[PDB]
C-alpha cells in the first residue's frame, strides 16, 4: 500500500506513534517518507545482505527473520513480511522498540540525514489528526 501522507500522519497517531520517545508525529511521517517513499512494500538489500523491510525500513541484521541474515537477531520477534502489510501495526511496534534502544530516530539514517533538525511539522501540516 502506497499511503498520502496525512493518510500515514493518522494511521501513526493511531497506533501510538505520536510523541513516542518524545518524537512528534512529523519526524515519523518524514522518517517514512525518506525511508520508502510511503510504501508498505518497499524493501532494500544492504552490502551486508540483510535487508530492510516496510513504510521505516526495519533492518533484518537485529529486528526481524527473513532467514536470509547469517548471525542476525529477531528483536521484534516477527517475520520480515509482516512488515510489509498494508496494516502498519506491526512495523509501529517494532519501531518503538527501535527508537526505545538508545540512539533514539538516529536509528534511521535517513531520519538523521533528512529530518533531524528540520521543519517536520510541515509533514503533517494541513492533516485534520
Ligand atoms: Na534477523
Ligand atoms: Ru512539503
Amino acid at each position: 500500500k502506497v499511503f498520502g501522507r496525512c493518510e500515514l500522519a493518522a494511521a501513526m497517531k493511531r497506533h501510538g506513534l505520536d510523541n513516542y520517545r518524545g518524537y512528534s508525529l512529523g519526524n515519523w511521517v518524514c522518517a517514512a517518507k525518506f525511508e520508502s517513499n510511503f510504501n508498505t512494500q518497499a524493501t532494500n538489500r544492504n552490502t551486508d545482505g540483510s535487508t530492510d523491510y516496510g513504510i521505516l525500513q526495519i533492518n533484518s541484521r537485529w529486528w526481524c527473520n527473513d532467514g536470509r541474515t547469517p548471525g542476525s537477531r529477531n528483536l521484534c520477534n516477527i517475520p520480515c513480511s509482516a512488515l510489509l502489510s498494508s496494516d502498519i501495526t506491526a512495523s509501529v511496534n517494532c519501531a518503538k522498540k527501535i527508537v526505545s534502544d538508545g540512539n533514539g530516530m538516529n536509528a534511521w539514517v535517513a531520519w538523521r540525514n533528512r529530518c533531524k533538525g528540520t521543519d517536520v511539522q510541515a509533514w503533517i501540516r494541513g492533516c485534520r489528526l
